[PDB]
């Protein structure tokens, strides 16, 4: 029971209590004593990360990856901490939480300028719900419940704790047989509230429930589909639901938004007389502008934070709730309903839906040499299975990306939809397979975006952590070279030059290949499109015989404008479209997953 | 004269009237319309990071390379500002500037969730000195011209200012012949606390001079000299000062403190009877125990910053100056007590500080296989010239680098003291050679640090920037597995594994030669200490005829603790100590350099 | 049912909702919008105070009186925020809640140095568990909803609620009989944590 111990031994107490088994950091002099308590009490399995912004984004991946983890970031203090600073906005911005725990120096001697101190309780506080120097070593295991509380109640977000040396290594009694979690706050819709929602839901002729990312963070999405399936409505994942409902389910209408949506997803919407939004923030790049979004509609909200409600745009019905909460609600309620004959038939509705889908597609199938991107996501879409569980972060890779693969359950598209920091992608993936070693992960970059924080593969390597990493290379920044298009720009966004070690990249610059090979990784190149289902098939054998990322870099054509516009009803189509399977023969409607 | 232009095009004229010839950064579509108002100015010569935190390091080594220099880091909206932080804090943390300019959202959309929008202002302003979102276009020239005061000014310091997108694009009225910059602000000391300085300089039987990097940051090398010179005193540079007397000076005594220092700095410290502090702070990894550090000797303290005197102990003279202002009168009235025959004669005390020098030294001849590091500093100081610049950040291989090169001219050691963000060196040293193509770059990194932000080699290459990376590789967070042995630890600190392509690595992981040479660099890996000379020799050759980085990669034995310690008298000896120039043959009292 | 009104006259039925019945406080041209909301609904019992600091004071003795009460302090922008900070800092200090609400210069106009403008949310957030100035008058009723949550769950602490001049005269649609009180979070000791310490 009750035992004298140091403040980060009892700290090993209450995280194990807490469900933690894996972190992700690196050590240093100031976090040192926690480091020793983690090798004295087992139980916690280290990534030594070759960047500390690589161990924040495995904490996020490893987060995202299933529902109740808790990705932990450790690290020394000073700079170690300020490192972590894009991962905190990143996890906040997303409502999901990650742990980070910084060294500091003893508290005698913060105000003095001690080597490497920083005041980083003052730098996160704009991106955390917590942000905390832990000044008596008693607190320790109080602020580490706290922390677990704040991260798991609410809107989700992350915390930082920031442990003084001295108070580290102090003597405090603690008993960690009486250590109990704090219970979980999240507020839940009444029955009134769900039933005037299911009211105007059932007066509506051409609704759509949009399914956000709230749903997944409740573990709800199969209550979601479910209430659809009873409702008969179309669902429409904002970017951060995908996945929710399957994306071959019949009721799937596709996404909406300025960039990362489909010309079926964004016709359906135009075409509703309601929005039920279901755990998802109205966000710009999804609505464009609200007036638009909203004309002739009825909009419900139901959002766990009240102050999201009407923060962008009016509902005509706003609910505070969790998602699962109102979800099993709403199921009740609609239950009920048709036992009581009142849910309407939606036949035509859905079938015009479903012919939008059919109808209002982007061409994939090039045979072009050099590469076009949209061949890449066809042959992904082939090559992987319905259990494919997709890592991305942003640039036109991600954008075409989001639009031209699928994906068929929740937490299988791993994206950092509102702060989308390069370098993301690597670390992001890696610890969502140490969230889960069965897991396919598949990850996608542009060149740039692998760049970042490169030296993430040598922690893939070091610690045989398996996935296959698809770079789409166009020595580019392209997303950038398209945005300043509208400056008639195109400036200072070029990768390319004549790499001294490889004219064989024909003045792509960076050799991807020779990189992921010094870093401990197996690479392939490919340069013609026939050749990308066969490199997949080598990645797979490759990653099974050495258990290491492996690379598959396609050479791109230096230029592609990829699809966006300004407005739901303005996105411009610059490649080509397609009305016929033989052009996009990935769609889910044409193609069966697995 | 005047006229109608963007905000953005004011700023280009802004920053070319400031000085500015050079920026860093990172594009995106919140900047898009300032790199729009830089490619129609021109002037300006932008250098594409990798990252855009190293964008930000690069920022600061041109800063540091120059006296008056002010790097400039561009970035966008978002996870660009939280990239910075870093920098900013260890620029804030040595006291120099650099401006970084981010762009953000509209203004009419800041306290909406805009995709990308973050606080930036509220999370740097605890590393800068000033960081602000600015409201309204014509506001961005007076911002600008204000942060030039104030990075100048006093104490220096960074910016940071934030640039809504449509307050860069909104037409204002400028007339850029009527710009003019701010005048400087710099207290300077009076005549009367000089001459009372003077005087308990006189009465003192056995200074030093502490000579601080505030010597450097004004300038004031070559005063720093002719006045250690008229008074006969030794001078100890703090690792901030470093270079401002000549290595090979006969009043240079060495440095002092807790790692880098030499035996005799920490002699020649604890047996003086006064410490005549110049433009230094008095930091806890120079001073130990403050009590120890005073013990027996009176205390001058010049410093530019009131509240920096008296902050960790008590001067007998305080004294706030700029320190060029305090040596130019420092050496008038050291002038008039020479004439007056009153400065005393130091011939014994001299004397007694260049015995320390020449006889309590560490080895650094080693002919061990595997390499001992010691030896690499030892045939870096007979490789390069006297006009050689080190670029280094933290670890064994930076704290013996500092123990063990030399250096001979102000703004030839360019190091983040303070705050030792690893990832730096690289980056930093590109900022160096984009100061000034002429200098004679040398960067040190252990393998942690070189992995951080390696894809910056890049840079090097696509620009054809060249400078010689020494890369000292012992597969180990070293300086973390000596300081874990005061926890009998050795825990999560090793890089190590087998290279499944390179069994010529050894097991000693990342193969640093094909990664350098997958970025368009030069490398050569060096196993035995006679091979080391020859590979410089190779690699000035290659930097000549590529023009573009070329590391040097010393394979280490995998563990050697450096000399260090908890006191000034303290410092625990490790490795083999030398009282002869035969163990240790580039002591300058040994070695003529150049 | 939903129905157009200011912003203001929906905060005064989420006030009735929540249980408020009385408001201590000084008027001025940035919260008289909110005045005259209380005017026409009628229902609140305003006491006027002969300082600010009164005010806030008063606010507070109407917390402690009784169990569930909390204290509604009223005033204009600049010097009546500041003049509540002293009644936030004892109201924290001794864990219990008071309201403020502060009137705001319009948002166009928020960091131009307009009169009697001043950054109110940055100074009281020391001394209170939230300090918001709102943004959007479809959030008044919601920051409301939430401050009562605060105010009851936890620790309990005061919030400060700053209001720009034209969120609180903008119209929204807000229905009355669906506002419903958040539920009050207050963690419970176990039977094994009890019986130890018996
Ligand atoms: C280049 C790029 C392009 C993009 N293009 C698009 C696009 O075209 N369309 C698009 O939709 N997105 C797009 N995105 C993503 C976009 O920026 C947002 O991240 C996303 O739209 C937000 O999803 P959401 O509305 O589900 O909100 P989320 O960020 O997922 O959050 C929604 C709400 O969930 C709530 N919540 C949290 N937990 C719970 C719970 N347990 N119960 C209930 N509610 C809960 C939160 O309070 C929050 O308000 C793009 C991103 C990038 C980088
Ligand atoms: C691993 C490691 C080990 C280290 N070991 C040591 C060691 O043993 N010894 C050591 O000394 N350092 C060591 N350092 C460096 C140390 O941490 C500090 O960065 C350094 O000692 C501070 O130098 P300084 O006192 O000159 O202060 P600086 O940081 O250079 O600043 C001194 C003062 O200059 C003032 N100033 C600025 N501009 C002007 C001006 N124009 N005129 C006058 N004053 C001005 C500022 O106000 C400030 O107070 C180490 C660093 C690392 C990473
Ligand atoms: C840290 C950071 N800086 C800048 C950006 C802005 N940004 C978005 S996409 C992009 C270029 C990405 O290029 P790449 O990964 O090669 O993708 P491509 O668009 O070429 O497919 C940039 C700089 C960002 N998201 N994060
Ligand atoms: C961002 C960051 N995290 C952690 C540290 C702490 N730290 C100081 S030295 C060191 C290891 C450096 O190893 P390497 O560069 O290989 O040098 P070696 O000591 O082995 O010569 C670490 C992690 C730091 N300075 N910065
Ligand atoms: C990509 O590197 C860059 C250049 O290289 C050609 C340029 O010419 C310019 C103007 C900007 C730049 O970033
Ligand atoms: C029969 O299965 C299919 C659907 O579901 C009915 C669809 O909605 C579409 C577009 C295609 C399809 O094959
Ligand atoms: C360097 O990677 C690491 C290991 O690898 C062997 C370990 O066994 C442990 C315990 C920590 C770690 O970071
Ligand atoms: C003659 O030159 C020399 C010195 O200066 C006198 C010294 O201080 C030392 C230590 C050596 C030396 O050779
Ligand atoms: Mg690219
Ligand atoms: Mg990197
Ligand atoms: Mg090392």
């Amino acid at each position: 029971g009750m035992a004298k111990m140091r403040a980060v031994d009892a700290a090993m107490y209450v995280l194990e209590k807490e469900g933690i088994t894996t972190a992700f950091g690196v050590p240093g002099a100031a976090i040192n004593p926690f480091y020793s308590a983690m090798r004295k009490h087992g139980g916690i399995r280290h990534i030594l990360a070759r960047h500390v912004e690589g161990a924040s984004h495995m904490a996020e991946g490893y987060t995202r990856a299933t529902a109740g983890n808790i990705g932990v970031c450790l690290g020394t203090s000073g700079p170690a901490g300020t490192d972590m600073i894009t991962a905190l906005y990143s996890a906040s911005a997303d409502s999901i939480p990650i742990l980070c725990i910084t060294g500091q120096a003893p508290r005698a001697r913060l105000h003095k300028e001690d080597f490497q101190a920083v005041d980083i309780e003052a730098i996160a506080k704009p991106v955390s719900k917590m942000a905390v120097t832990v000044r008596e070593a008693a607190l320790v295991p109080r602020v580490l419940q706290q922390a677990f509380h704040l991260m798991r109640s609410g809107r989700p977000g992350p915390v930082l704790v920031d442990l003084p040396f001295d108070v580290q290594v102090a003597e405090i009694e603690f008993d960690p047989d009486m250590y109990e979690p704090l219970p979980v706050y999240k507020p839940a819709a009444s029955r009134m509230q769900i039933e005037k929602a299911v009211e105007m839901l059932i007066q509506a002729e051409r609704p759509v429930i949009v399914a956000g990312g709230g749903v997944i963070n409740a573990d709800a999405a199969a209550l979601l589909q479910q209430f659809a399936e009873l409702t008969s409505v179309p669902v429409i994942p904002t970017l951060m639901g995908w996945g929710c409902i399957p994306d071959d389910h019949e009721l799937m209408a596709g996404m909406v938004g300025l960039q990362t949506a489909h010309r079926y997803g964004n016709a359906t919407l135009l075409a509703s007389d309601m929005v039920f939004g279901i755990g998802n923030r109205f966000a710009q790049r999804h609505t464009g502008s609200v007036e638009k979004y909203t004309e002739g509609r009825k909009i419900v909200h139901i959002d766990i934070e009240p102050t999201q409600i009407g923060r962008v745009l009016c509902p005509d019905l706003g609910i505070v709730s969790d998602a699962k909460a109102a979800l099993t609600l709403l199921v009740e309620v609609a239950q009920e309903m048709q036992k009581a004959g009142r849910l309407p038939c939606r036949k035509e509705w859905v079938a015009d839906c479903q012919q939008r889908k059919r109808t209002l597609l982007r061409k994939t199938h090039f045979d072009n040499v050099p590469v076009k991107p949209q061949r890449v996501y066809e042959e992904m879409n082939k090559a992987f299975g319905r259990d494919v569980c997709y890592v991305t972060t942003i640039g036109l890779s991600q954008i075409a990306a989001a639009q031209m693969l699928h994906v068929f359950k929740d937490r299988h598209w791993i994206n950092c939809g509102q702060a989308g920091p390069l370098g993301w992608t690597i670390p992001a993936a890696l610890g969502v397979c140490a969230a889960d070693p069965k897991r396919n992960v598949v990850a996608i970059s542009g060149d740039f975006d692998f760049q970042f924080l490169i030296e993430e593969l040598a922690v893939g390597a070091q610690f045989n952590i398996p996935y296959i990493h698809v770079l789409v290379n166009n020595a580019y920044l392209g997303m950038i070279r398209q945005s300043q298009m509208a400056f008639d720009l195109d400036y200072c966004v070029q990768l390319a030059f004549e790499n001294i070690n490889s004219s064989e990249v024909n003045g792509y610059g960076v050799d991807h290949v020779k990189v992921a090979e010094g870093l401990g990784c197996k690479a392939i190149r490919v340069f013609k499109p026939e050749d990308i289902a066969p490199a997949f098939e080598q990645a797979k054998a490759l990653m099974a015989q050495y258990r290491v990322p492996v690379v598959v870099e396609v050479i791109l054509e230096r230029v592609t404008n990829i699809s966006m516009g300004s407005e739901l009803d303005n996105v411009m189509e610059f490649e080509d479209i397609a009305d016929n399977a033989a052009d996009a023969p990935t769609e889910t409607c044409f193609m069966h997953y697995e």
